[PDB]
Parts: structure tokens; C-alpha cells; sequence
């Protein structure tokens, strides 16, 4: 039905993340419907685990007329590293939340950091705690401190919608105050588009078996990441050999014999042309020249700590992991930035790595980082190499 949005709330430690959660949820409630949650509720944010990694986190629920909204609001920076990283569900957009009598401050400029090299798309802000402002040339310094900070990191500052309001006074009931967080859903709604359906992105298929049916050839199957894949059409096998071009020969889903295969299911797809031997670990299908297939990546990673299920000791130059993209581990070898001799357990770098086979990548792409066949991390794809 209604679409769904995830964002959240970024900035710097009590700018006013919890307050503003907690006024968004109360006035969309006083407004037109839902439930209104209270700030100690979001405050004491509950031990999430993603994959052996624990994350503080709250995750509230609010209603535009129009849109659905999945909000993440975390305690601690620590969190929000983690969360960025590695979190459940990526954000479509974010609110950075920033206190007008402090102004950008050092989790400001890391939070936007992170947001980019992550691939958070879009960034609204809320200058909070306006009400103990009464200097206009003030807030329009911060405002353009704020425009300077976003430009910095490719957001367009400039273009950024930024509304001037009080998170308190509106949790307080304040109507002049209630409007700004009023405008601040309306920017969710105006300036955020609506998320993009995996069905309608270009098709993409991870390979997860092969066979060959007598006299039909090469059968690949998987479950369709994303997109429509109609029997004739063209496809590329991109992945650790040199990409390869072949035609959907046919889609069939346990016997069924189907026209097309679509996002979300698990299907065989016949390629006449190509042969069994051709096939690798790690291939993918895809409409030919939307991904390309590659070795070297930046990359931020987060290495669990010893209490998370990782590993006591760390790991240095010469570490070797297994970094599994979708279907299977690549061994890959790892540059650390410059001055970095170690990497500790429970901590987060920015990491240059060059797999010993190409695989088929853009950046937002997640990742995991395995040493036996037990996860010593997480990451996510920043650039392409
Ligand atoms: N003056 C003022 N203080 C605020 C406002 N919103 C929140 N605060 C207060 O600032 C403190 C920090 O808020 P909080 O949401 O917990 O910050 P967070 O750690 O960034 O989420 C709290 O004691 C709030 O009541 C506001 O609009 N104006
Ligand atoms: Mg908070």
C-alpha cells in the first residue's frame, strides 16, 4: 500500500536526537493520527544484534498521509558507527539534528562523513534548540556553518532543506513550535523521493547453483536480487573470469515454466550458449552494462570485538580474510591507512582492499569478513577502485 521511508536521526551527543524523535512521533500523532511515544521510551534504547555485533537502538514507527516512516535513533556515536556499517536497514535519508547553541560539533562532521561513504542519498536538518537563541545573525552563522559542513562532503548545502525549530517546546505542546516539526515532515515527504522497488532496478541475479539440463544447456539459479528477467532477453555473467555475454534461454521456478522472473524469487534460468565449466563461485546475472566486475575497493569496516563472537588479538599489514559479497568468500589483501600498524578487535577503519578475483560491485554494497568461516567483521563498499 503506502510507501515505506527508513531515516533517522544523526548529530553530535544532546544536540536533541531523542527529543526530536520523541516530537515527531507526538505531533504526526496530535496531528493526524497514530500512536506518540515519549522521549524515555526512545531514550533507552534496547541491545540489538546484527549478525554477533550489539547495537543500541530505537526503532520508532510515524505516519505522513502519504508515507510510512522506519526511524532509527541511537544513544551513543559508538552506535551509529555500527549502525551505519552494518544496521539492519540502510537509511533513504537522514535528519542531522543540530543544536544552534553549540553549532556543528565533532560527531557533526563524522555522522555526515559516515552518511557519504556509507551512501546515505539525502540529508535534511533540523537546527534544534532555537528557543534559547535570541540573536538572528546567530542562527543564520550556524545555518551557513551547517551549508559550508554538507558541501564539504558532496551533500548539496546550498540545495539542503533546513528548518529553524524547538524539539522541547514541541513535545511540550507549543503550536508555534509544533508547526517547525510540521515542516520538517513535509521536507520528509517533498525533498526525499520515493524509494526505489527492487523490481523496477536493473536486473540482478547472484548465482548459487548450476546444472545442465539434457538438451536444454546450462541451467543458473538463484533468487532475482532485483529487477525482471523475460525469457530473450540478453544477459551478462559478470563476476571473478572475463564477463561473459548470453540470452535467457528460459526461467522456470520447480517445474513451472514462467515467461519472466521478478525480485524475491527463486528461479533457474537457462542460457543457451553458455556451458557448465564457464560458471564460477561468485558469478551474478545481469542486464548487460549495469555492473562491473572488481578487484580493488575502499572500504570502512567495523572488526567485532572479542565479546561479540571475534576475534582477542589484532590483525596487521599482512592479514589475508575472506570477504563474502553475496554467495561465497573471496580471499582479498588489505592496505591500512597511513601510520597504522594494527587494527584492534572492536574497532573501525578505513580499509583499501584488493581481491584476488574480480566480483561484480558498485559502492553501497555490504560485506562480511570472515577468517575461518566465522564473521570478524563487517563492511561496506565506499569507492570502487
Ligand atoms: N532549549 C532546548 N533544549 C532542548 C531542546 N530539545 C531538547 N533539549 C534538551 O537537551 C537535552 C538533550 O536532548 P537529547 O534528545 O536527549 O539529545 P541526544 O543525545 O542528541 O538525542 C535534553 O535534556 C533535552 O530536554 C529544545 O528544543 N530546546
Ligand atoms: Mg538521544
Amino acid at each position: 500500500t503506502k510507501p515505506h521511508v527508513n531515516v533517522g536521526t544523526i548529530g553530535h551527543v544532546d544536540h536533541g536526537k531523542t527529543t526530536l524523535t520523541a516530537a515527531i512521533t507526538t505531533v504526526l500523532a496530535k496531528t493526524y493520527g497514530g500512536a506518540a511515544r515519549a522521549f524515555d521510551q526512545i531514550d533507552n534504547a534496547p541491545e540489538e544484534k546484527a549478525r554477533g555485533i550489539e547495537i543500541n537502538t530505537s526503532h520508532v514507527e510515524y505516519d505522513t498521509p502519504t508515507r510510512h516512516y522506519a526511524h532509527v535513533d541511537c544513544p551513543g556515536h559508538a552506535d551509529y558507527v555500527k549502525n551505519m556499517i552494518t544496521g539492519a536497514a540502510q537509511m533513504d535519508g537522514a535528519i542531522l539534528v543540530v543544536a544552534a547553541t553549540d553549532g556543528p560539533m565533532p560527531q557533526t562532521r563524522e555522522h555526515i562523513l559516515l552518511g557519504r561513504q556509507v551512501g546515505v542519498p539525502y540529508i535534511i536538518v533540523f537546527l534544534n534548540k532555537c528557543d534559547m537563541v535570541d540573536d538572528e545573525e546567530l542562527l543564520e552563522l550556524v545555518e551557513m556553518e551547517v551549508r559550508e559542513l554538507l558541501s564539504q562532503y558532496d551533500f548539496p548545502g546550498d540545495d539542503t532543506p533546513i528548518v529553524r525549530g524547538s524539539a522541547l517546546k514541541a513535545l511540550e505542546g507549543d503550536a508555534e513550535w509544533e508547526a517547525k516539526i510540521l515542516e520538517l515532515a513535509g521536507f520528509l515527504d517533498s525533498y526525499i523521493p520515493e524509494p526505489e522497488r527492487a523490481i523496477d532496478k536493473p536486473f540482478l541475479l547472484p548465482i548459487e547453483d548450476v546444472f545442465s539440463i539434457c538438451g536444454r544447456g546450462t541451467v543458473v539459479t538463484g533468487r532475482v536480487e532485483r529487477g525482471i528477467i523475460k525469457v530473450g532477453e540478453e544477459v551478462e555473467i559478470v563476476g571473478i573470469k572475463e564477463t561473459q555475454k548470453s540470452t535467457c534461454t528460459g526461467v522456470e521456478m520447480f517445474r513451472k515454466l514462467l515467461d519472466e522472473g521478478r525480485a524475491g524469487e527463486n528461479v533457474g534460468v537457462l542460457l543457451r550458449g553458455i556451458k557448465r565449466e564457464e560458471i564460477e563461485r561468485g558469478q551474478v546475472l545481469a542486464k548487460p552494462g549495469t555492473i562491473k566486475p572488481h578487484t580493488k575497493f575502499e572500504s570502512e569496516v567495523y572488526i567485532l570485538s572479542k565479546d561479540e563472537g571475534g576475534r582477542h588479538t589484532p590483525f596487521f599489514k599482512g592479514y589475508r580474510p575472506q570477504f563474502y559479497f553475496r554467495t561465497t568468500d573471496v580471499t582479498g589483501t588489505i592496505e591500512l591507512p597511513e601510520g597504522v600498524e594494527m587494527v584492534m578487535p572492536g574497532d573501525n577503519i578505513k580499509m583499501v582492499v584488493t581481491l584476488i578475483h574480480p566480483i561484480a560491485m558498485d559502492d553501497g554494497l555490504r560485506f562480511a569478513i570472515r577468517e575461518g568461516g566465522r564473521t570478524v567483521g563487517a563492511g561496506v563498499v565506499a569507492k570502487v577502485l
